[PDB]
Parts: C-alpha cells; sequence; structure tokens
C-alpha cells in the first residue's frame, strides 16, 4: 500500500475567506499572504509527503468548507 501522500487544493468553491481559514489550521506555519496566495492559485498543492490520516482529514475539511480536493 502507498505511504505517503499529496493534498491538492483544486477549487476554493463559493467561501474563500473560510477556505483561507482552513488552509492556515490545516498546513503548520502558514503565513496569511500564503495561504491567500495558494487558494488564489489553485489548483496547488497544501500537503506533500504526508500521512494517509492527514491527508484524509485535510480533504474532509477542506470539502466541508466547499473546496474541491484531490489526495495523490
Amino acid at each position: 500500500e502507498q505511504s505517503e501522500f499529496d493534498v491538492i487544493l483544486e477549487a476554493a468553491g463559493d467561501k474563500k475567506i473560510g477556505v483561507i481559514k482552513v488552509v492556515r489550521e490545516i498546513v503548520s506555519g502558514l503565513g496569511l499572504k500564503e495561504a491567500k496566495d495558494l487558494v488564489d492559485g489553485a489548483p496547488k498543492p497544501l500537503l506533500e509527503k504526508v500521512a494517509k490520516e492527514a491527508a484524509d482529514e485535510a480533504k474532509a475539511k477542506l470539502e466541508a468548507a466547499g473546496a474541491t480536493v484531490t489526495v495523490k
């Protein structure tokens, strides 16, 4: 089985401000401007080479906020 995963933010959806907040909660140390630029630049990677549980939690939190995500 695959041992590490990337999380791609594909689209922010209708509630971009909320998605910026969720991205900042998920990604430790991500600054405010960096998070805004990541969301405005989607599709963009959010997490790279992380554990499956961390990827699944990130996807669930972002999707609940209206975003579209791919775990790879």
